[PDB]
Order: structure tokens, then sequence, then C-alpha cells
């Protein structure tokens, strides 16, 4: 009301019976190709488009190849396909289309039934969470943005480094944490994508401390997963070298568990990072068996343990005995630990006289946008 | 006639002078070491590094080092994983007079070894691997209905090589994703040459498992069919029943795309989990294909039989196709056709071959038929 | 939000406490563990409701499936987490499979156990909670305690259902079958007893019960000039004792019974889980000459394998495979190997679950021989069935 | 490239399928299975060779680590396949234990077995094969099982002592074999078998009884030193452990408060709740509790409400890596550092050298065992031993 349709029909008599059925139910405009080209040319010159039609089961890799440019055009919503899907590889199938970050509005056999039709516009209409056609598209379109919290020591102000936080601009709901699309990206492989949107931003937000005279070093976090790929680490320099930014500005992180899953070849990166300078955090630390067997046969540079430390020490005193161990340990192998999680007075000065040097929480700073952070940086 | 390139850099060097015969250059970094080309590089890997880590990165793809010692008697910790560093560049790790002990190893260096992790990244990078093809044929007659396409190796002195020697370093280094690129397009290449004798055959590509969560496998593979202008239905691709167990939660995708741009999908080693009826059922998969041991076992295992019996069944009730692997012997060719098989690979038609004898035999093949 | 409940099922202590560490931290409620069957039943005993069920699809120690259906049963139960992310092309039918169950299906954990992720299936775990159905407790759940005394005071009877030709419904034999004379619940199927008696060692006492009272019909049917052999599930625990095969002649013996009066059952999945020591009893029924019948088949081809020579003169298909013909046609296509593998094997096929005429012949038109089900015969008490058999 | 044995130890039985159905389309030879280590075992005696054994380092009806560990000692088997390739960090250290175990380790298997991933490592061991060993009598199942329906197992005390002077603070009572023809055995040639026999309980109580006759002396004699006695998981079943310990002690006219318990950190882990509910009431009843083999990491802390343990005791391994692996020097401080916070003592075991005794105190270790101070003995030389003292 008024909707506009485009449909992907080479069958002329096809297309023919398509496009009328389609006049009885489809208040608003609808639009004709041939084939891909032609559909290609209707999307270089147009607005929204509501619903893309194509015919999966007849053709095939044209039909594909064109949703992809449905894709890329940024311009269309919605999916109706135009044979029945097979039950058996319906997910498959919507699963598919949703990669592409277009909607599945549904499926549809020729000649279409009319009522039919008017069942999947009167869903169309009722769609006016986030979904996985969202996430990708929020990802093919920058809305992912870095976000920084600052470690700081617990003792002074201090200000020692940051964990890049990623967070998503959404345009209707807003501002979103990793478990509202970690997720997605998880299950459908786009956690490298994300990586590298956010370490682009990361190191840019590292020159303007360089230029300011700060040494903030900058930490991210790696899903184990990328530590399996083969040139991650190649990668990482190419990239510090393209910003004349140094391998010690910058940190990676990878929690203990993930460590445990991760792929055969890790080890490959690990040891160029390492040399390269990179500093290695053990995120999230004490969380399988053999946690202290682990710092033992890599070198990490750092250490980090997670919220739910600082908030047992007064109610659970085996914590602060672990807190003290691990400050033992960091010390021993002469590596830093950071303390997440700190919200607190009472919290600080306890870890202080555990001995904790660097901390993260909500007394110091909460995680920040580029600016907020700059103007944090700019004070201490 | 020995090469050394080395990068207290004076201390080896006249103590190399004493020990080396031939042309010893040497730099101070990478930038004048990769001008000092216009055998043997020593290096300090603790140079932490990046600097440590210019250099042998040209020197690999430059094809001008063969052989790392390092400067450096490194961490044990990460000794392992350093080497596995190194090697992963395709360059040969000796070591770290101790010395002069390994520069008459390797200036020597007979049943001889297994190939190096170092030896497959440079075969792998200078072209070595090639694809055989091993024909599929009709049991009643002489084929030809297709090929399997495999992965050979042209080793420089070992000869040819099967995957055993050197397909666990690529599943470890992830590099099966490379070779299958190299032998898909050599294959497309060679499906090509067939249309034109006027063999429309199809070739199938085996899959590894891993390559099937890979963002863009399908549309790769489509975008390389129409470079060869080469329609989707005459190629296949082949997936262990087991590889299909242990794949990727984003495995579908890949699988979706290739039933639905129309290329054929095969389940290969049918029957070795675990569910196989089940899975035959919830994925429509256009042909499965029998272990050779299927055959081996018909004389001694009339259970070998029924399951054969069985599942000449499965396909014909699904409509698809069942090829049987191992068809050594006329006897077990003729016992199958009994019991219903059609599509068949083994020695007694053709092992695989490189390219030229398989066109040989299929020219062959098909002036028999002609008469 | 509130007091979340978590079951976690993980047989590998270091998996269990990988799991349950993350858990703890993210979790807000209750994590409960259960390393066995035993615990797990337990524990689901002693709660009131158990929301969240994270559960591992094979393991060693423990039925990971087997608990999810009798917790099913329970009412306690709002929803489940697979910890195995596993095999792409059968993940919707399992899916659908959980979902069957009364299950709500959450998602998968990965093997990393993400605290990242964890927090996500929670999030996604309380925006359902109000769709979903009421946690109850179901009073007709028998305990274990309750099962393990109607086990002492000779409640179980054996009932019997006809194994007929599928063209007329002609007698071919008949398979025994556990029912539950409950006290106070009335007439108790295998759903509502044998899991229990499988977790806690109490099979083998059924069996003992229920094979005599068996061999007593069968006693009967000879005396009548009935030749109808009579089947009974030997679950694989049982084969754990080297005298199985050796017990069961000498009861055969006592009754007057020669071996092929007689057949035994077992579950592939039971047959695939068996050690060879335990193996080596069928091999001996095998040999004295009883029948032998793998039971639930249809999953594969391995199972034929395990022995040197394939002891089983018979095969059953799986229930659901007759339910799937419509809902899923492919399936016709394993009925026709299976039919295919029987005859070229030389052993016979039952279908089972044959409940309409419709059924019945596509069944004969696919190649099918002999069924049980509804259609023909619903599973009797000893009177009636030998009432059924004089009829021909 | 023939008449192989490989041995796959497989607690899951569709994992176990799937391996053995992809080990016979490949292997030139027999194929033998063991779902547990009471089959493992069982197929090690009959068998006089096995070529590869492929196995798990983390199963749950099987212990995959005990079980390589009781095959090296054989003699029997030449290497290991590995069906996991479970931690990337971690896998230098398991390859490196397995060596030293004496087996040659051949790689890891995907754990659902690729065909071509196999016969590639079957050419990795055909490479192999005639390289050199390395490394003894091992007592058969019959053997062990009436050698304990024999009384020929005695108990040997270790003292634990200051590090510094070398007093005497308490002694951990073993277990030795009294064998009628190959003499004085450690446990290395028994307890594998007895742990996956059911035998270890039996072996307890004649244990028992032998150690509290020894503390009844000491307590006769006013020389209160704690013997410390080694408790196996699978005892923390029966419901009546603490009851029955309770009874001894009474027919010895001990107190709880005389006597220590000793169990593993991996013996803790991999126990029902069902049954550390039994260590706990030993705690309630006033018994010491150690844990044994300390120093994986904290993860174990956590396991209880209350920690019940008054003692921790690191691995001998901690000693000798000390130089090998200098990081590991600060796994001790930081074990140091969480025995002191929770108000705990802590036992360094395997000391040998006074080199390593003074670098035990710089780190801040104060309780100790080893051959630097004192050898296992029996009753009577620890008697005597204490005396001293
Ligand atoms: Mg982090
Ligand atoms: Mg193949
Ligand atoms: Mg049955
Ligand atoms: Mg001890």
């Amino acid at each position: 009301n008024d909707l506009n349709v485009l449909v992907l029909e080479d069958e002329p008599f096809q297309r023919l019976v398509a496009v009328t059925a389609l006049k009885k139910v489809v208040p608003g405009s609808i639009l004709e190709a041939a084939d891909g080209k032609e559909a290609v040319a209707i999307l270089e010159s147009c607005g929204h488009v509501d619903i893309a039609i194509c015919d999966l089961q007849m053709s095939g890799m044209d039909g594909l190849a064109f949703l992809r440019h449905a894709s890329l055009s940024g311009k269309v919503h919605s999916v109706i396909l135009s044979s029945e899907v097979d039950p058996i590889l319906r997910q498959a199938t919507i699963s598919m289309i949703e990669c592409l970050g277009l909607n599945f509005l549904g499926d549809l056999g020729k000649p279409f039934s009319l009522e039919r039709i008017t069942a999947l516009l009167t869903r169309y209409n009722a769609r006016r969470l986030p979904s996985v056609a969202d996430v990708v598209r929020g990802l093919d379109n920058g809305e992912f943005e870095a976000y920084y919290q600052p470690k700081v020591a617990l003792d002074g102000g201090g200000l020692i480094g940051a964990e890049v936080l990623a967070r998503w601009n959404h345009p209707h709901l807003g501002v979103l944490p990793p478990s509202h699309f970690l997720y997605v990206m998880e299950t459908y492989n786009l956690v490298d994508k994300l990586f590298w949107q956010l370490f682009s931003q990361g190191l840019a937000t590292r020159r303007k401390l360089a230029q300011l005279g700060q040494p903030i070093n900058l930490a991210f976090n790696v899903h184990p997963s990328q530590l399996g790929s083969r040139a991650l680490a190649e990668n990482i320099s190419a990239l510090l070298t393209e910003f004349h930014l140094p391998p010690s500005s910058v940190m990676f992180e990878i929690t203990e568990t993930g460590l445990i899953s991760a792929p055969a070849s890790s080890l490959e990166n690990l040891v160029r990072l390492w040399i390269m300078g990179c500093g290695l955090a053990m995120d999230d630390f004490g969380a399988g068996y053999s946690s202290l067997d682990r710092l033992c046969e890599f070198p990490f540079s750092q250490i980090k343990l997670d919220r739910t430390f600082v908030q047992k020490m007064k109610t659970q005193p085996r914590s602060c005995a672990v807190i003290s161990s691990v400050v033992a340990l960091a010390q021993a192998l002469g590596i830093s630990l950071v303390v997440e999680g700190v919200e607190s007075d009472e919290q600080r000065v306890r870890l202080i006289e555990l001995g904790c040097s660097i901390a993260q929480g909500y007394l110091f700073a909460r995680p920040m946008p580029e600016q907020h952070f700059l103007d944090y940086c700019s004070g201490s």
C-alpha cells in the first residue's frame, strides 16, 4: 500500500502469467526482467524494492547471482521464491537468503494461487531480537562501531591501556552488545569480518592517541576460529605497517575456554604475534582445568580475570585466595594482571590490599565510543 | 658450489669463511638482503622480529633460499611453533662445532624420508601438484560416464606421490583449500578438452569438510564455471559420509547453493556411520559411492553382497546413481552386474591417470564402443 | 528473569567442569549436575521444575536422549540446549525430534562454551519463558522406588502382539511386551517404567519374570498345535552376564521347549553398544537354535559387521518408518533397501506400527511381508491372545 | 606394510564403531577394540604386541592416560595415535609426556576418522618402525588378585618434613608389593590393575589397619605424627566409608584427628556429588584431608560449598621441571601464595638434591617429601626414624 515488486523470470510465458497474477493482489508498481543483466539494470536506477521474486528451481546459477546483486545494491528488503522449496532443505534455503542480508518472506509455485500471494503480502506489511538478515545488513553497511574501555591502575588515577569492544548502532534498537549478534556471527562465520572493521577503526584511534603523546595500549579480542586462519598474523602486521603503528602499541585477547577448542594450527599465528611484539592476553583466566599449565607453555604477556572474582570477594574468601595466587603468578612470570568489573571503592582498595595493579569496571569507565574516549584520555 | 646468506655479525662470518667452500653474501636487514640477490639463510628470531619477519617472507616466494639455520637458540617452549612457522613459509629447517655439523649434514642431505611441511608448501607454490583422473564406467559395456579428479604430487626427487604423502600436512596447515582451487581449474580445463573431443563427461571433485564452512565456496565455484564457459552439471562434488558428519554448522549453505546451481553431489564412502540411511534422506545427493572393500569381500562375505543389493535398491528407489569402487577383475564385474550395479571405478578399467593418459583412455574407449 | 534452573548432563568430568564453571558465572539461579542417568533421574525427581536441560546427544555413560524422553513425560522441563553442535544434514531432524517430545529447542552450545554465547541462549530462553507450557509435577511418572516395588510385587504382566502376513493377516508369531499392572494408575506401557529399570539395572529382573510367563504361554500354544514362536526383548545390559544363554537354555528345557520355539530381539543401538564379550551370548543363542531379531532397524549398515557370522534370522523396522511414509516419502526408499537387504540375507522382515489400511497396501507394494500393529491386533494378555490364536 | 595390530580405546560406541569401520578398510592386520580398561588390559595380556594404540585422553568410563602408562611398562606397545586434536598450547607437553613414557607418538586422528588420514598415519608408522626404542616385569591380573588375596601388600611410610631443619610433621602411607618372585614393587606395578578391576578398596582396608597399628604405637608413645592414607575416587562411592573408617579408629583406640586422607585433584574432579558428600563426612569427623598431585589450576576449589582440605601437595614433576622448565617456578610461587591465603599447608614432593631444597625455600615452600630426607620405610624402620625425632 503501495508495494514495489521486482520479478526476475526468464521464460516469457511464465513472466506473463506471474506479473498478471501480481497485478490482481499487489497494490503498487511491478517491474520485469528477462534475465540477470536486465534486473541488475532495473536496480542500477530504482528506489526501494519491497519484494524481489525469482525462481531457484528453474535457474539456477543466475538466480543466486541476481540475489547477490539484489544484496549488493542495498535496495531490496524481502524475497519470495517463485518455486516451492523442498521441505528437506527449507531451513537451508532460508538461511541462504538471509546470509545475503535479504529477508525471506516466503515461497510459492507457478502459476501463483492468488490467496497465497495475499497471505504473504499480509505477512509482509504485518512486519511494520535482531534477525540474521539484520546482522548481515548491519555489517555490510558499517553500522558496527568500536567501543573503548580503559585499563587503569587501581592506585592513583592511572591509564595503562584499553579493551576494544564491539557495539552495533541499530537503526531502530540502538546500541547493542555481542550477545545480540555474536550468536548470529558465530553461527554464520562473520566474526572475521567484524574483526577487521573494528581493527581498522581501532588503529585509527591508536594513531590519534599517538598524535596526542599517549601510550594507551589497545587490546582486541580474537575469536579462536580466526586463530586457525592462514594469514591472520601477516594481515595484522600489514595493517600495523599501513598505519605506521608499532606491534607493541597493540594487544590481542583470547579467552581460556576458546583457547582450549582452538584449531590445531593456532600456534602458528600465536608465535607470529609474540615475535612481532604484540601483547597477548589470556582472557577469562581460570575457566578450564589446566589454567596454570597453560601459562607455563605459552608466554602470555597479560592475564585477565573476570567480573565474578571481584563480586565474590566479600562473601567468598576463596576468591580472594585465588586472586592473591594469581597476583603471585603474574608477579613471578613478569606479566600484567587485569581484574575486571570493579564497581566500588570497597572493591578497589581490597584489590590493592591483595596486590593487583590494573583493573576495569564502571568505577573508572564504562565502554565508550571513539570521541568520549579520546576526551577521557585527554585528562589524567 | 655452495651459497650462504646470514642475517657479533662478524663472529659467525669469519667462523663461516673458515667452513663453507663457495659464495658467501650478507645483509643487515630485509631491504638489504632483498637486494643481496641481484641455499642457506641463518637467522636471529628474537629479532622480535617483524624485521625478523620481513626477510624469510620475500625469501620464500622469491625462491631465493632453500634452508634456514637460526642465529639463535630459541626458548624450547615455542620451539615447535617456531619451526612450524619457518616451514610454513616453504623454507627448510635444519636447526639452531654443532655449526659445521649441520652444514655437511645438508650439503650432503638409499631408502629416503617422507616430505617435510616445507616440501609440501613449496610444491604447492611451485605448481608441482597435478590433477589425475579415474573414469567412472558403465559396468555393462565399458563406460564412459564420468571421472573422479584426484590429487597427485609431481615430487622432484621422489616421483608421483599419492595423498598419503602430503594430505596430513595440508590438513593440519589449512592448505587443502589452496590445493582444491589448483586442481579444480586444472579439471575444468580438462573438461573443456573433453567437450572439444565430443565427450561431455561429468567430472567429480572431492571436497574437504572444512571447505564447506568457507564463506564463498559455492560462489567461487560458480564464478569459475562461468570463466570456463561450462555448465554446472558438467561438474560434481563428492564428500565422504564421515566428513559430512564432522562438517561445520554452515555447511548446508554451500551444499544448497551447489544443489541449486545444478552441480552433482556425491556422498562418498557411503555407510561409514551411524545414521547413514537417515542422512541420505535429509539431503538430496545425486550419487552415492561404495568403498572398495565392498567388492573385495564379495567372495568370502554373502553379507557384503547383501549390502550391495540393499544399496542398489536404495539408489534406484531415490532415483540417483550408485558408483561401486574397487573393480579389480572380470568375475567381480559380472557378479556386480547380477546384483544390479551400473556404475563402477577400479583397476580393471583404469587406475587414476594424468590428463593426457586420461584423454587417450577416453578416445580409445569411444573407439571401442563404436564397434 | 529469576531462579533459572539448569540441568547439565555431561559424562566427562572435565567437560562438565568447564561447562558448569561457565554457567555459574552467567546463569542467575541454580546449576544442577548429572554424570549419569541415576543422578539425572534423581535430580529430576527431587526438583519441582527444570527450566533448561543441557544435553550431549552422544555419551558413553548415559543415554542423553532417553533421559530427555523421560524428562518430557515428567512435565518438569521447558527447554533443551545441545552441547554437541553436530551433523549439519541431520540437524533439522534432531530439532523436530526434540520438539515432538514436548520440549523447546533453545540452541546448541559450542564445545568452547563461550560466556557470551551462553547469555544469548539465556536471553533467548527468557524471551520465551511465558509462551512456554506450564511446568507441572505429573504424578503419573512412577518413581524409581515405586518402579522398584512393583517389580518386587509381581505386577508386571506379559502381553503378546501377533506378527502377521500383510496380505490376509495370517498368524506367524508374536512379540512379548511388558505391561505394568499399576495398583492405582491402571495398565502402563514401557514408557512408564522401562527407562527407570534400564537405568537402575532392573531389566534383568523384569526379563526373568516375563520370560517364564511367556514360556508358559508358548507351552499352551504347542499343546494347541499352534506353532506360533514368541519373541522376547533382550536389553544390552543383560548380555553382561556370561550365563545368560545357559540360563535361557536351562529354562527352555525346564518348560519342555526347544530353542526354535523362541526368538530374542535387541535393538540396533543395543547391538552396536555392546562389548564383544557380551556379543558372545547372541552367538550362543544362535547356536542353541533360537531365532534372533535385530530390532528398531533402519539407521544404516555398519551393525551388519560386528560379528563373524550374522546370527539374525529376522529384522524389524523401526515403528517411525510407517508414520513417515506420507510425512517424508524418501523413507519409502529406505523401506525398499531394507526389503532388498533382508531378502539378500535370506531372513525375514517385520514392519511395526501399521495402523491404517492405506499403510498396509503401500507396505505390500514396497515388498514388505510381515507386520505388527493396531491395524491387525493390539497387545493382548494371555487368554485374549490364546483365544485370538483360534482363527486361520 | 602388513600384519599390524591396532588397539582402539573408545568409550563411546558410535564413535568406536565409526573408527573401527574406518580402520578395517585401511589397516593391513587386526583391529582390537576396548570399550574400557577391563577390556584394554585383557587385550594387552593376550596380545604380546600392539603396533598402534589409538586413544582418547578425555574419556568418561576409562582413563586413557592410565592405560597408556600401563602399556608403556608392559613394553608391548610401539606407537600412539590420539583420537582428539585437543588443545594447541598443551600439545607439545602432551607429546613429550607420552614420549617420556617410552611410546612413539604418531599424530592425531580427527575424531570422526578420515580414510586418507589413517593411511597417512600408517605410512608415518612404517617410516618410523625401525627407530631406536628407549627404556619392566609387569605382573598379570591373576597375579595381582592372588597377591592381594594372600596378604602380600605392605604399608611403607614417608615422612613429611620441614624444608629447613628436617623436623618431622607427618607421614604418607604408601603401598608396596612383597612379591614372591620379583621383589618389592611400587604402585607402577599393580595399582592401575586394582583400579580397573575394583580391587583398590580391598587394598585400602589392609593398609589402613596396618597403618592404624603403627599410628597406635606412635600414640602410646605420645608421638603424635598423623598418618595420611591415599583414598581412591571409587571408594567415595560406598556411602558407608566414613562409618567403616570410624569403626576401625575405635577398634584401634584412635581419634579421627590422628589420621589424614589424601585424594588427587583429578580424582576429586572425576567424582559424582554423591561421592563428595563422603569426603565432607570425614572432615566433619575431624580427619585431615589433602589434595594430592595439585597444580593444574583453580577449578577444584569451587566444587564444594566448603573447601574441606587442610593440605595441598604438589607433584614430583614440579621439583624436576624447576630446571628444564623455569616457568613452572612461578606456579610453585603461585601455589605457595594460594595455600597460604587459604590458611592450609603445602607439601612439596620428590625432593632429591639439597640444591633444589634451597630453591623451594626461596620460592616460599615449607613442608616436603623426598629422598633428600627419607625414603619410604617399612614399619619398624619408620618407627625408629620417628624415635630420633
Ligand atoms: Mg576480553
Ligand atoms: Mg571420492
Ligand atoms: Mg522388539
Ligand atoms: Mg599421596
